[PDB]
């Protein structure tokens, strides 16, 4: 159910989004901009694995579509674009550190909900 409250905690999820795409972030970021290309990767099992994909620009493209309703749909997506990444890879891959450190990012500021 709507609350009267919930455009303005999107309006702080839309921040941290941005702030997760600014080049404040990019060296560590950038592997979550676009949906992982499996088979350009070579990662053949990536799909058998990851049965729901998520990046920051589906996020991006669902939060400007109003797709999401409350603050807490637009976490679940972004928790389960790193979940994805700390599913498929190795826990001392470079890409798992670099996940770790953008969900430092997002769940401090998502703490901070006004
Ligand atoms: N190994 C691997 N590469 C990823 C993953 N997430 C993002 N990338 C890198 O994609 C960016 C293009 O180089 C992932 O979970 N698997």
């Amino acid at each position: 159910g709507s609350h009267m409250q919930d455009p303005e905690q999107l309006k702080h999820c839309n921040g941290i989004l941005s702030e997760l795409l600014s080049s404040k972030h990019a060296a560590y970021a950038w592997p979550f901009y676009k949906p992982v290309d499996a088979s350009a990767l070579g990662l053949h099992d990536y799909h058998d694995i990851i049965k729901h994909p998520m990046d920051l620009s589906t996020v991006k493209r669902k939060m400007e579509n109003r797709d999401y309703r409350d603050a807490q749909e637009f976490a679940a997506d972004v928790r389960l674009m790193f979940s994805n990444c700390y599913k498929y890879n190795p826990p001392d891959h470079d890409v798992v550190a670099m996940a770790r450190k953008l969900q430092d990012v997002f769940e401090f500021r998502y703490a901070k909900m006004p």
